[PDB]
Protein backbone atom coordinates (compact mmCIF):
# COMPACT_ATOMS: atom_id res chain seq x y z
CA UNK A 1 0.00 0.00 0.00
CA UNK A 2 0.92 3.72 0.10
CA UNK A 3 2.58 3.21 3.18
CA UNK A 4 3.66 -0.14 1.94
CA UNK A 5 4.93 -1.31 5.30
CA UNK A 6 1.77 -0.42 7.18
CA UNK A 7 -0.53 -1.70 4.37
CA UNK A 8 1.31 -5.09 4.27
CA UNK A 9 0.63 -5.21 7.98
CA UNK A 10 -3.11 -4.33 7.40
CA UNK A 11 -3.20 -7.21 4.91
CA UNK A 12 -1.97 -9.75 7.45
CA UNK A 13 -4.56 -8.36 9.93
CA UNK A 14 -7.29 -9.02 7.28
CA UNK A 15 -5.99 -12.50 6.57
CA UNK A 16 -6.30 -13.08 10.33
CA UNK A 17 -9.78 -11.57 10.64
CA UNK A 18 -10.96 -13.94 7.89
CA UNK A 19 -10.30 -16.98 10.13
CA UNK A 20 -13.54 -18.47 11.46
CA UNK A 21 -12.29 -19.58 14.80
CA UNK A 22 -9.74 -18.10 16.82
CA UNK A 23 -7.63 -19.55 14.01
CA UNK A 24 -22.17 -31.57 24.09
CA UNK A 25 -20.92 -34.43 22.07
CA UNK A 26 -17.38 -33.37 21.58
CA UNK A 27 -16.16 -33.50 18.00
CA UNK A 28 -14.76 -36.77 16.79
CA UNK A 29 -11.65 -36.82 14.73
CA UNK A 30 -13.48 -36.88 11.50
CA UNK A 31 -15.86 -34.02 12.51
CA UNK A 32 -12.69 -32.17 13.51
CA UNK A 33 -11.25 -32.85 9.94
CA UNK A 34 -14.37 -31.61 8.29
CA UNK A 35 -14.15 -28.41 10.31
CA UNK A 36 -10.52 -27.93 9.34
CA UNK A 37 -11.54 -28.21 5.64
CA UNK A 38 -14.60 -26.09 5.90
CA UNK A 39 -12.74 -23.46 7.80
CA UNK A 40 -10.16 -23.25 4.94
CA UNK A 41 -12.89 -22.58 2.44
CA UNK A 42 -14.66 -20.10 4.71
CA UNK A 43 -11.35 -18.33 5.42
CA UNK A 44 -10.72 -18.14 1.63
CA UNK A 45 -14.19 -16.57 1.03
CA UNK A 46 -13.36 -13.84 3.52
CA UNK A 47 -9.77 -12.77 2.78
CA UNK A 48 -8.90 -9.88 0.55
CA UNK A 49 -8.53 -10.44 -3.24
CA UNK A 50 -9.57 -14.12 -3.43
CA UNK A 51 -13.31 -13.55 -3.54
CA UNK A 52 -12.87 -11.07 -6.36
CA UNK A 53 -11.08 -13.56 -8.56
CA UNK A 54 -13.25 -15.10 -11.28
CA UNK A 55 -15.08 -17.99 -9.76
CA UNK A 56 -13.46 -20.55 -11.98
CA UNK A 57 -9.99 -19.31 -10.81
CA UNK A 58 -11.17 -19.62 -7.17
CA UNK A 59 -12.24 -23.20 -7.83
CA UNK A 60 -8.97 -24.04 -9.68
CA UNK A 61 -6.86 -22.71 -6.75
CA UNK A 62 -8.80 -24.54 -4.01
CA UNK A 63 -9.02 -27.83 -6.03
CA UNK A 64 -5.16 -27.89 -6.05
CA UNK A 65 -4.50 -26.58 -2.62
CA UNK A 66 -7.20 -27.82 -0.27
CA UNK A 67 -4.94 -30.49 1.12
CA UNK A 68 -2.16 -28.03 1.90
CA UNK A 69 -4.59 -25.70 3.67
CA UNK A 70 -5.92 -28.71 5.51
CA UNK A 71 -2.48 -29.60 6.80
CA UNK A 72 -1.81 -25.98 7.81
CA UNK A 73 -5.08 -25.80 9.74
CA UNK A 74 -4.50 -29.24 11.35
CA UNK A 75 -1.07 -28.04 12.68
CA UNK A 76 -2.51 -24.73 13.75
CA UNK A 77 -5.34 -26.31 15.69
CA UNK A 78 -3.31 -29.19 17.18
CA UNK A 79 -5.68 -31.75 15.64
CA UNK A 80 -4.93 -34.93 17.62
CA UNK A 81 -2.57 -37.02 15.30
CA UNK A 82 -1.57 -40.60 16.28
CA UNK A 83 -5.24 -41.02 17.07
CA UNK A 84 -6.74 -44.55 17.30
CA UNK A 85 -4.12 -45.30 19.81
CA UNK A 86 -8.52 -47.51 14.31
CA UNK A 87 -6.20 -46.61 11.40
CA UNK A 88 -3.50 -47.63 8.78
CA UNK A 89 -0.28 -46.10 9.62
CA UNK A 90 1.78 -45.30 6.63
CA UNK A 91 -1.10 -42.90 6.20
CA UNK A 92 -1.12 -41.79 9.73
CA UNK A 93 2.67 -41.44 9.63
CA UNK A 94 2.99 -39.25 6.55
CA UNK A 95 0.32 -36.59 7.46
CA UNK A 96 2.13 -36.48 10.87
CA UNK A 97 5.63 -35.22 10.07
CA UNK A 98 4.35 -32.16 8.36
CA UNK A 99 2.16 -31.24 11.19
CA UNK A 100 5.05 -31.93 13.57
CA UNK A 101 7.53 -29.82 11.71
CA UNK A 102 5.22 -26.76 11.63
CA UNK A 103 4.57 -27.17 15.34
CA UNK A 104 8.35 -27.56 15.83
CA UNK A 105 8.95 -24.21 14.24
CA UNK A 106 6.25 -22.71 16.54
CA UNK A 107 4.54 -21.12 13.60
CA UNK A 108 2.40 -18.31 14.95
CA UNK A 109 -1.17 -17.28 13.95
CA UNK A 110 0.04 -14.55 11.65
CA UNK A 111 2.58 -16.82 9.97
CA UNK A 112 -0.13 -19.49 9.48
CA UNK A 113 -2.48 -17.05 7.81
CA UNK A 114 0.38 -15.80 5.49
CA UNK A 115 1.43 -19.32 4.62
CA UNK A 116 -2.13 -20.23 3.78
CA UNK A 117 -2.33 -17.17 1.44
CA UNK A 118 1.00 -18.02 -0.19
CA UNK A 119 -0.24 -21.65 -0.71
CA UNK A 120 -3.65 -20.50 -2.08
CA UNK A 121 -2.31 -17.89 -4.56
CA UNK A 122 -0.34 -20.47 -6.60
CA UNK A 123 0.15 -20.12 -10.27
CA UNK A 124 0.58 -23.89 -10.43
CA UNK A 125 -3.18 -24.43 -10.61
CA UNK A 126 -4.50 -25.68 -13.90
CA UNK A 127 -6.85 -23.46 -15.87
CA UNK A 128 -6.19 -20.01 -14.45
CA UNK A 129 -7.45 -17.07 -16.37
CA UNK A 130 -5.20 -14.43 -14.85
CA UNK A 131 -1.95 -15.91 -13.88
CA UNK A 132 -0.15 -12.58 -13.51
CA UNK A 133 -2.68 -11.36 -10.99
CA UNK A 134 -2.46 -14.51 -8.90
CA UNK A 135 1.32 -14.28 -8.96
CA UNK A 136 1.11 -10.68 -7.81
CA UNK A 137 -1.08 -11.79 -4.95
CA UNK A 138 1.41 -14.48 -3.97
CA UNK A 139 4.21 -11.89 -4.15
CA UNK A 140 2.23 -9.61 -1.82
CA UNK A 141 1.66 -12.49 0.59
CA UNK A 142 5.32 -13.47 0.68
CA UNK A 143 6.50 -9.84 0.94
CA UNK A 144 3.96 -9.48 3.94
CA UNK A 145 5.33 -12.59 5.56
CA UNK A 146 8.94 -11.50 5.19
CA UNK A 147 8.22 -8.19 6.77
CA UNK A 148 6.33 -9.72 9.69
CA UNK A 149 9.00 -12.23 10.45
CA UNK A 150 11.87 -9.75 10.22
CA UNK A 151 10.09 -7.44 12.60
CA UNK A 152 8.70 -10.07 15.13
CA UNK A 153 11.62 -12.44 15.08
CA UNK A 154 14.65 -10.22 14.62
CA UNK A 155 16.98 -12.77 16.31
CA UNK A 156 15.94 -15.69 14.07
CA UNK A 157 17.29 -14.45 10.80
CA UNK A 158 16.73 -17.74 9.00
CA UNK A 159 13.08 -18.05 10.04
CA UNK A 160 11.58 -16.67 6.82
CA UNK A 161 13.40 -19.20 4.67
CA UNK A 162 12.48 -21.99 7.04
CA UNK A 163 8.80 -21.14 6.80
CA UNK A 164 8.98 -21.06 3.01
CA UNK A 165 10.79 -24.38 2.95
CA UNK A 166 7.69 -25.96 4.55
CA UNK A 167 5.92 -25.40 1.30
CA UNK A 168 7.39 -28.09 -0.93
CA UNK A 169 6.59 -30.68 1.71
CA UNK A 170 2.94 -29.45 1.74
CA UNK A 171 2.80 -29.91 -1.95
CA UNK A 172 3.87 -33.58 -1.62
CA UNK A 173 1.34 -34.59 0.97
CA UNK A 174 -1.14 -36.91 -0.82
CA UNK A 175 -4.74 -35.78 -1.18
CA UNK A 176 -5.85 -39.38 -1.36
CA UNK A 177 -4.20 -40.28 1.92
CA UNK A 178 -5.86 -37.33 3.68
CA UNK A 179 -9.21 -38.49 2.21
CA UNK A 180 -8.68 -42.09 3.21
CA UNK A 181 -7.66 -41.08 6.81
CA UNK A 182 -10.36 -38.51 7.58
CA UNK A 183 -13.09 -38.15 4.97
CA UNK A 184 -14.42 -41.59 3.99
CA UNK A 185 -17.54 -41.60 6.29
CA UNK A 186 -18.30 -38.07 5.24
CA UNK A 187 -17.75 -38.37 1.58
CA UNK A 188 -16.89 -41.96 0.57
CA UNK A 189 -15.51 -42.43 -2.25
CA UNK A 190 -15.72 -38.97 -3.70
CA UNK A 191 -12.45 -36.96 -4.13
CA UNK A 192 -12.70 -33.74 -2.16
CA UNK A 193 -11.47 -31.86 -5.22
CA UNK A 194 -14.72 -32.72 -6.96
CA UNK A 195 -16.90 -31.25 -4.06
CA UNK A 196 -14.78 -28.08 -3.53
CA UNK A 197 -16.80 -26.04 -5.89
CA UNK A 198 -20.06 -26.88 -4.09
CA UNK A 199 -18.36 -26.09 -0.81
CA UNK A 200 -17.24 -22.72 -2.00
CA UNK A 201 -20.73 -21.83 -3.13
CA UNK A 202 -22.34 -22.96 0.18
CA UNK A 203 -21.29 -21.78 3.56
CA UNK A 204 -22.78 -18.91 5.41
CA UNK A 205 -21.73 -15.53 6.84
CA UNK A 206 -22.39 -11.99 5.37
CA UNK A 207 -19.13 -11.15 7.23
Amino acid sequence: GSNSHSYLSGYISLLLRAEPYPTMGIENICELAARMLFSAVEWARNIPFFPDLQITDQVALLRLTWSELFVLNAAQCSMPLHVAPVAFMDHIRIFQEQVEKLKALHVDSAEYSCLKAIVLFTSDACGLSDVAHVESLQEKSQCALEEYVRSQYPNQPTRFGKLLLRLPSLRTVSSSVIEQLFFVRLVGKTPIETLIRDMLLSGSSFN
